[PDB]
């Protein structure tokens, strides 16, 4: 199914051959409201395709589900063949990487997140802690004014040579029920859990596309996610 002249690329592609099961577990605290989310599903890195069901395990979710989408596995991005030498995410597996973000909601609070992404047996696991502070009690977030939908985005990736990983920033657009949008500026860094070597990329970006839905038989608070992610920004011609 795969054939790449670089054995570091081959290693990454071999782990993400076929369909891989995905487990997600998050503990969060926003403005004093603690909550937990479990997620299960599958990724097909060949098509940069994810499908996941998330359940709030503490009851009702105290923030809008779309605010957690970026928090709740870029190792499933589809990198075009001519760009596979730039895929940090697969090259850090199976030991994994740490993903850390600060998400600034313009004119509102911020999310601080830390995640370990790694294999446990055959399963790709994403375990996350989230701290949210300085949110307005009647703002778009705690007021629950975001529409249940999602826009397409560009995630810019640059090497971080001294941390042996990558840094990233990007702006997320959350549609609001009145017509406006709520902006969420993401700062992000990923560093490998292992000590071995990784692929440090040239500058490039990921094109993301996401669709939100509901399991009509599900009475718990939940979100179903379909997500496509493709690396781009480097030319072959």
């Amino acid at each position: 199914h795969h054939h790449h002249t670089d054995p570091m690329v081959s290693k990454g592609e071999e782990l993400f051959t076929g369909v891989v099961p995905i487990l997600v577990e998050l503990d969060g605290d926003v403005n004093g409201h603690k909550f937990s989310v479990s997620g299960e599903g599958e990724g097909d890195a060949t098509y940069g395709k994810l499908t996941l069901k998330f359940i709030c395990t503490t009851g009702k979710l105290p923030v809008p589900w779309p605010t957690l989408v970026t928090t709740l596995v870029l190792c499933f991005s589809r990198y075009p063949d001519h760009m596979k030498q730039h895929d940090f995410f697969k090259s850090a597996m199976p030991e994994g990487y740490v993903q850390e973000r600060t998400i600034f909601f313009k004119d509102d609070g911020n999310y601080k997140t830390r995640a370990e992404v790694k294999f446990e047996g055959d399963t790709l696991v994403n375990r996350i802690e989230l701290k949210g502070i300085d949110f307005k009690e009647d703002g778009n977030i705690l007021g629950h004014k975001l529409e249940y939908n999602y826009n397409s985005h560009n995630v810019y990736i640059m090497a971080d040579k001294q941390k042996n990983g990558i840094k990233s920033n990007f702006k997320i657009r959350h549609n609001i029920e009145d017509g406006s949008v709520q902006l969420a500026d993401h700062y992000q860094q990923n560093t490998p859990i292992g000590d071995g070597p990784v692929l440090l990329p040239d500058n490039h970006y990921l094109s993301t596309q996401s669709k939100l839905s509901k399991d009509p038989n599900e009475k718990r608070d939940h979100m179903v996610l379909l997500e496509f992610v493709t690396a781009a920004g480097i030319t072959l011609g």
